Order: structure tokens, then C-alpha cells, then sequence
DNA sequence: CACAAATCCATTGACAAAAGAAGGCTAAAAGGGCATATTCCTTTTGAATTGTCCATATAGA
């Protein structure tokens, strides 16, 4: 039981690895597609959180 | 000063309105799911502290 849990949460871990990495490649889209809202009320990083 | 009558306070009873609920409804409020490609924002005055040189005293050469 402990070797499969233990695989399991290995590749849950890398899971999460490479969900981070591709989020952090496209801040830089969220970014871009946050500017355009800029100032119907709520604050910039607002935007890009919820982005 | 006793006996005969009109005038009061209490229950029966029913009856209508009124409210607490319950269901049936409907307006509305909240999720969820979208796949050609989108990649870095728009006036002084004074005091006190903090970061910067200066006097200087001492320790090795």
C-alpha cells in the first residue's frame, strides 16, 4: 500500500510541477488580456489575480 | 319594615374576520461551458533619521 500511494502522490507532485510551469509561461497572457479591462471598477491586480 | 318588579353581571352559542402556515408557482439568481490566434501597466520650514565623510587616537611597522 505504501508503494502505491507513495507512486501516487509522485506523480501527483509532478502534476503539479508541470501545471506551475505552463501557469507561470502564460502570466504574461493573462497580462495581456487583463490590460483591456483596465478601469471598469476593480484595480489592475485584481484583474490579473482573477485572471 | 316585608313583598313585588326594573336594572345590573355572568355563560351558550354561534358567526365572521384574521392571522399563521403550507403548498404550488414563478421570477430570479447562480453555475458551467465555450478550441484559427491574443503574450511586460499609465510649498516651504523644521525636526529627526539615515547614510556619508572627518578628526583622531591608537596599533603595527
Amino acid at each position: 500500500v505504501k508503494d502505491i500511494n507513495r507512486r501516487m502522490s509522485i506523480g501527483e507532485a509532478k502534476a503539479r510541477r508541470a501545471k506551475k510551469e505552463m501557469v507561470e509561461a502564460n502570466l504574461r497572457l493573462v497580462i495581456s488580456i487583463a490590460k483591456k479591462y483596465t478601469n471598469r471598477g476593480l484595480q489592475f491586480l485584481d484583474l490579473i489575480q482573477e485572471g
